[PDB]
């Protein structure tokens, strides 16, 4: 459960909440160097993220906005799929104003202010990415609830768990990877996962499990790949994905 912010956006966190931010921050920072994409590296710097206190949203927002028109909006712990996408649509990234507990450090299903401000926001400082996230949200109206599961599949294999094969090698952009210490090493160093060439139809055909280290990642060679995809008519990729069948899981 979350804090409710004051007249002017500020939120009264105390020491313990701050230490956990700190332990989370300190340990992810170490692993980033050969693993996160350059754009993530600099987004973090651009966003002013201290390894010491939980940020105040106004300042973070102000910084995001000046890079790409995005902002951060404070919300409660359990917002709905619709509320998430309605916010992304108006260029606001939702930030729940609580942090995971000491006991819930390593794995955590309910996304907190670390998951958000550390894992996701920093990639929203890259212009083509920020524009793809926004267009993507927007187009998820236009679509009926019957199609959001496939749209939420695609989101999982890009915004959350996507990799980018760069000239200096494989890196990760996914905010679900970059906020977890386990994923961040595994995603680009293990011989277990299958890494597939990002293609819209095949991501739509790929099933997934939330709580588990991902057995399949999709690889992009430029954020422009995600941009062309959503400036092209989804709908058509989605049907097609349905006429060929859902693939069999690699997990169980």
């Amino acid at each position: 459960v979350a804090h409710v912010p004051d007249a002017q956006g500020l939120v009264d966190y105390s020491a313990q909440e701050n230490r956990i931010w700190n332990i989370l921050f300190e340990r992810q920072l170490k692993l980033l160097p050969g693993r996160a994409c350059d754009e993530f590296l600099s987004g973090l710097q651009t966003l002013g993220l201290n390894s010491s206190t939980i940020p105040q949203l106004p300042e973070v927002s102000e910084r995001l906005k000046a890079k790409t028109g995005w902002q951060v909006a404070p919300v409660a712990a359990l917002i709905s799929a619709r509320e998430f996408f309605e916010l992304l649509a108006e260029k606001y990234f939702p930030a729940a104003t609580f942090i995971r507990s000491e006991e819930e450090l390593d794995y955590v299903q309910e996304p907190d202010i670390f998951h958000e401000l550390f894992g996701h926001c920093p990639m929203l400082t890259d212009r083509v990415y920020a524009e793809f996230v926004h267009d993507y949200a927007c187009k998820v109206l236009t679509f009926p609830e019957q199609d959001w599961p496939l749209l939420q599949r695609m989101f999982w294999f890009t915004v959350e768990f996507g990799l980018i094969k760069t000239p200096k090698g494989l890196r990760a952009y996914g905010g679900g990877i970059l906020s977890s210490i386990s994923e961040t090493v595994y995603c680009v160093e293990s011989d277990i996962p299958v890494r597939i060439l990002f293609d819209p139809v095949v991501a739509f055909r790929m099933p997934y499990r939330i709580d588990q280290l991902q057995p399949v990642y999709f690889v992009i060679d430029s954020y422009q790949n995600l941009y062309d995809f959503v400036l092209s008519d989804m709908g058509k990729f989605m049907d097609r994905a349905r006429e060929l069948g859902e693939l069999p899981p690699y997990f169980d």
